[PDB]
Order: C-alpha cells, then structure tokens, then sequence
C-alpha cells in the first residue's frame, strides 16, 4: 500500500498517522532511527534519502503508488482532499488556511523550546505567553465540535496534536479553556482513533519528542 | 476596497501585493512604521493590532469586505482562488502544496540567519548549501514556464519572493541555474508586473536592513 516515514517518534508524523488511522487508509511505516551523539549519527535517513525518488527529500514523506508527498502538510491535505475531510465554502477554506498556519506557528515555537540548551531561560517566557495564545483558538473553536463547525477536517488533526503536546508539557495551562479540553476528548474519542490510542502502531516509551537534548537524557 | 496590512518593508507581504497587483485588485496599502528608537521593537502595530476584528492577529493581514484574513499562505491562497490562480489537477494541486511549503521553509532559512547576530560566521555556512536546495528547485521548475506547467498560478509568486530575494544576498547564486534565472526575467516581464516596478509604490525598503535590525553605514 501507501507508505509513510519519520524519525522513530511521534512529531510532525504524528498528525498524519493519526489522519491515516482515522480514514482506515491501508499504510505502512518505514521509521528511520536516529544515533544520538555529538556528532548525530543521522546516517539511517541518509543511505535511502535519494534512493526514493521523491522530489524534495525530507521527512515525513508518503508514497501512494504514483504519488509522492513530501512535508506534513501537503500529505495531510492529501489524505484529507482524497476523503473529503476538506472544507467546502469559502469561509471554511479560509479557516481551514489560517488554522494550519497558526497551528504549524505553535508547533515551531514550542519545537524550539524543547529544542534549546537554555531550555530554562526561555521556558519562563512561553508559559507567560502560552495562555494568550490558547485564548485565541478558545475563542474560535467556540462551541462547535471541530474548528470548521460540524465538520472534522484535516485541520482538527494539526490542532489536537499542537494542543496535546502543549497540554503533556504543562496541563495545568489549559485548565482555564473548557471547550479546548472537551476537544481533546471529542478526538481521543472518535472511536477509531480510542481504538488506535491503545495498539501496537504507537510508541512504548512515554516520550513524545526527541530531537537533540529532549528525547535523551 | 481591501485593506492590505504590513510593517513598511518587504517581508511576507512582498509576494502578496503582487499577487493583488497582477490580478488587478483594487487593494488598500495600511503601511505600519516599525521602531524608531534604539529598541527596534514592535510599536504603532500592537495600538491597532485586536481593535481589527481578526480571528488571529499578525502581520501580514488582508481585509476584503468581511473576510479578515491572517497569515501570509492564506491571504495568498484566497486571493488565489478568487482569481483562479491555483492548481486544478489533483498532480497540481499536490505540487502547489508541496512548493508552498517548501518554500516558506526556504524563507525561514534565510530569516533566520538573518535574526541573529552572527551573521558573518553563520553566512558561510549557508552560502554552501545554497546550490544544493537550487538544485532542487531548478529540476522542479525544469523545462517548464512556471512551477505548475504552462499556466501561472500563486507559487510562482511566492518563488519569485523567495528566488529574488536569494539573488539580492549572492547574484552568482542562480546563475548555475539558467531557468530560475529566466525565470525572474519572465516573471518581472509580466505587463502587470513590470507596471508595478516601475510605479513609485512598489519597493519599500531594503530585505535585510531593519529586518536583521541592520542600520546601513
Ligand atoms: N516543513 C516541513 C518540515 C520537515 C522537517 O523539518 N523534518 C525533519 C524532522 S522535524 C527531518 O527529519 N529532517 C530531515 C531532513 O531535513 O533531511 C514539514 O512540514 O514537514
Ligand atoms: N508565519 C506568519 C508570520 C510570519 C512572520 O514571521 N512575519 C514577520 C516578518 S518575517 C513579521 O512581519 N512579524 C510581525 C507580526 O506578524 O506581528 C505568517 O505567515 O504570516
């Protein structure tokens, strides 16, 4: 079938095996491991970067026969637009847009953080900011079940994953935002993805994020 | 009309005013000036800034009767489809996707190096990579007129952003590259285009000064 592929954890794959999940897509996972050390033995990803064929190579990517995508984004409006899961009238493209925008923004800015040495100094800054920025998506999911209103759309996927990463790194910071918790649970509850949440295709151990300085100790 | 808002300078919006420009929309320039005194910081912005009515706040945004969108890709994509600049096919439509990514990570490179200080160290570094993500974007763009076969569409405005501006840091940079080359050429050869280059309302000011917090002397 279709194959897909990252580093072994979850990241910006995980927004999209979420996605295949949920459509019963027929997939396969090709993850490639990472040798943390000084000198980040990356080789694995390195030996079959070009051996592929895909345009741009970079992870995540997906082979679906023919096609190559290449870049979370793109694969996940993939997926979504060859099942509908997209949004119909203009005012729900144009959510649509700015909500996978907004949302990549968040995952890079958190990204970095776990990502920093001086973990500690800019750590501070973020939870006195975090608040602001999920009143914002508090405010516009309102009280409909998914950002585009009764319809789940790929975007819902992007937004429980920036949501629960920031809600495992602090979950006291979204206690203040019902509608942003009883989503998670809309989510977490779609039976196919419960079903999902426990099985074999997930990760053993409790880390979400490895990348330099997280991930290891 | 619109309202087309951006801090005095190129930056995101860059790609944007084209776009409205070539499409002939009758867009409305709210230029906000950036710092003035040492602290370059954010200033006549944040006065304005929620009093808009926008869903998420930020610079660029764009306001067309009642659609106040945010974020640069998707002020771009809406004007795109309006004017049917987009990918019809569904090879095109995975293609804008994948290009539209990959180029705003492209920018981000640059701004990056930008952002910080050690510029003069750092700028080697990327210098020697350059060739090899032009390689890239030069076999995409291969024999073709524009980035999505024979017809222009929205990317091929947020190359050319992305092109130039790499032709600003280094000129010799896409000379390996005759196509992308040609390309600019084409590109600053459309009717519409050359209009608005000639026009006294097209350049602002420099890409790095300002923006690297850069004072020219
Ligand atoms: N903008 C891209 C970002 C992809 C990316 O940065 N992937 C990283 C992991 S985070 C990777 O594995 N990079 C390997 C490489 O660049 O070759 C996307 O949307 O997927
Ligand atoms: N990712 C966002 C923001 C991009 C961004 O970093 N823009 C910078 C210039 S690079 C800027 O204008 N920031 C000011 C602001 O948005 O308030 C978008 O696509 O619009």
């Amino acid at each position: 079938p279709m194959t897909l592929g990252y580093w072994n954890i979850r990241g910006l794959a995980h927004s999209i095996r979420l996605l295949l999940e949920y459509t019963d897509s027929s997939y396969e996972e090709k993850k490639y491991t990472m040798g943390d050390a000084p000198d980040y033995d990356r080789s694995q990803w390195l030996n079959e970067k070009f051996k592929l064929g895909l345009d741009f190579p970079n992870l995540p990517y997906l082979i679906d026969g023919t096609h190559k995508i290449t870049q979370s984004n793109a694969i996940l409006r993939y997926i979504a637009r060859k099942h509908n899961l997209c949004g119909e009238s203009e005012k729900e493209q144009i959510r649509e847009d700015i909500l996978e925008n907004q949302f990549m923004d968040s995952r890079m800015q958190l990204a970095k953080l776990c990502y920093d040495p001086d973990f500690e100094k800019l750590k501070p800054e973020y939870l006195q900011a975090l608040p602001e920025m999920l009143k914002l998506y508090s405010q516009f999911l309102g009280k409909q079940p998914w950002f585009l209103g009764d319809k789940i759309t790929f975007v819902d996927f992007i937004a429980y994953d920036v949501l629960e990463r920031n809600q495992v790194f602090e979950p006291s910071c979204l206690d203040a935002f019902p509608n942003l918790k009883d989503f998670i649970s809309r989510f977490e509850g779609l039976e196919k993805i419960s079903a999902y949440m426990k099985s074999s295709r997930f990760l053993p151990r409790p880390v979400f994020t490895k990348m330099a300085v997280f991930g290891n100790k």
